[PDB]
């Protein structure tokens, strides 16, 4: 997380730190006791045994409640950067309560609306290229960009319906390596997007990109 803030305790419930190989790698969403929501690109092709999932802390080395994998589910037709969401099923269940919660998902067929608020967290680099990783939860609120807009970025091709963009023009706030597979919410902490991809992070004129939860609940909802 570039440009954000300290995380408070309970600010996100159901987020979840995914590491491996015991090192930071991605964050997640927890939808129930033992279903987590992530970037596909966080755990496509590579070894499940590499993962461990953290919940019900803002350390992702320290308290709460650890499980490993029992099994990865890509999105059928996960593509590039296109359709970046993955189901992982937890060996150990991860009961709700005290900071533990799940995730409330955004309406299937929403979009997000440009110009709206979206709140951003994860252990993921606070600058491009940058070294450390946080041990506690960052978090920073971005405006949503217009699909439209996107586009101009990146080409329309780049971008399709299956994600959508925040960020700052004038840059300096984003989501960036380490930070992926973590959740992106609207003003009311509903659930409508994994951080996915981005030309850098923060840059001016080239914005976050999300996997959409509107787009893609009948993924989810199959497999939750």
């Amino acid at each position: 997380i570039v440009g954000g803030t300290s995380a408070s305790a309970g600010d996100f419930p159901f987020i979840v730190s995914i590491s491996r190989n015991g090192g930071p790698w991605c964050g997640g969403s927890l939808l129930n006791a033992n279903t987590v929501l992530t970037a596909a690109h966080c755990v496509s092709g590579y070894a499940q045994s590499g993962f461990q999932i953290r919940a019900g802390s803002l350390s992702r080395t320290s308290g709460g409640i650890t499980s490993s994998l029992s099994s990865v589910r890509v999105h059928p037709s996960y593509s590039g950067n296109n359709n970046d969401l993955a189901i992982l099923k937890l060996s150990t269940s991860i009961p709700s309560g005290g900071n533990i919660g799940y995730a409330r998902l955004a309406a299937s067929g929403s979009d997000p609306v440009a110009g709206s608020s979206a709140t951003v967290a994860g252990w993921g680099a606070t600058s491009e290229g940058g070294s450390s990783t946080p041990v506690n939860l960052l978090k920073v609120t971005v405006p949503i960009v217009s699909r439209a807009t996107c586009r101009a970025q990146y080409g329309t091709s780049a971008i399709t319906n299956q994600m959508f963009c925040a960020g700052v023009s004038s840059g300096g706030k984003d989501s960036c390596q380490g930070d992926s597979g973590g959740p992106i919410v609207d003003s009311s902490n509903t659930l409508i997007g994994a951080v996915s991809w981005g030309n850098g992070c923060a840059r001016p004129n080239y914005s976050g990109v999300y996997a959409s939860v509107g787009a893609l609940r009948s993924f989810i909802d199959t497999y939750a």
